[PDB]
């Protein structure tokens, strides 16, 4: 590309994510001063593991749902093969939402919104992964330190999403190529911005990896003692993209994707 197609991509992308990111970012910093009460957390502590999980399921099965919606509005990701955009997904579409999620994190008193207000991680109790809780925390409180735009934001899930190494590829070349341009249009934005000095603080990959593969984990245990809940009570999307004897999701996101 050129710069002016270089730069053409930048807009395009930002609009892209600006039309899919669920909860409005002005919305969710209108809301930090209203808090969970003492009672309200102690509340939610005394829910039952097998509710918590399925609240939990819900939330994250329609976050996945808004980041399909951002990758069919991506340039150039429906013009790759349905392979590698089922590839994609399945491998980044949870990334994309963890690095979505800082957002909805208020660094200044470590609480995150849930369900109407902010509260800290001790929320989360019930669902017996605090190690996981914990890291999913200290992950967006090391991107908020970052400070991003909507615009960064935009630029930076995109190739979170937009990844050529995941194996499984059909037409790698293709995707190196997506990769390449995305890659010259976030580096673009951030040096006319000037704001090169984030690129060295971006997390490596490795970090968003381990996040994922600790969810599907805990995910695998829980259901190991509840089968039924997971079986009866949760999503569709969610039960095929991570749990054990899912089918994979190759159906329900190849739905999704022609719809
Ligand atoms: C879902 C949550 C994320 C949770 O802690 C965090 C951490 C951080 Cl950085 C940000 C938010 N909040 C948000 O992004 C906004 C809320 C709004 C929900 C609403 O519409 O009311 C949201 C939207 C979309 C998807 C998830 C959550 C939360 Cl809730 C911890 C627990 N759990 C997990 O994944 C656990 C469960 C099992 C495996 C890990």
């Amino acid at each position: 590309a050129s710069l002016t197609e270089i730069e053409h991509l930048v807009q395009s992308v930002c609009k892209s994510y600006r039309e899919t990111c669920q909860l409005r970012l002005e919305d969710l910093l209108r809301q930090r001063s209203n808090i969970f009460s003492r009672e309200e957390v102690t509340g939610y502590q005394r829910k039952s593991m097998w509710e918590m999980w399925e609240r939990c399921a819900h939330h994250l099965t329609e976050a996945i749902q808004y980041v399909v919606e951002f990758a069919k509005r991506l340039s150039g990701f429906m013009e790759l093969c349905q392979n590698d955009q089922i590839v994609l997904l399945k491998a980044g579409a949870m990334e994309v939402v963890l690095v979505r999620m800082c957002r909805a994190y208020n660094a200044d008193n470590r609480t995150v919104f849930f369900e109407g207000k902010y509260g800290g991680m001790e929320l989360f109790r019930a669902l017996g992964c605090s190690e996981l809780i914990s890291s999913i925390f200290d992950f967006s409180h090391s991107l908020s330190a970052l400070h991003f735009s909507e615009d960064e934001i935009a630029l930076y899930t995109a190739l979170v999403l937009i990844n050529a190494h995941r194996p499984g590829l059909q037409e790698k070349r293709k995707v190196e190529q997506l990769q390449y341009n995305l890659e010259l249009a976030f580096h673009h934005h951030l040096c006319k911005t000037h704001r090169q000095s984030i690129l060295a603080k971006l997390p490596p990959k490795g970090k968003l990896r381990s996040l994922c593969s600790q969810h599907v984990e805990r995910m695998q245990i829980f259901q190991h003692l509840h089968p039924i809940v997971v079986q009866a009570a949760f999503p569709p999307l969610y039960k095929e993209l991570f749990s054990t004897g899912g089918s994979g999701d190759h159906k329900i996101i190849h739905r999704l994707l022609q719809e």
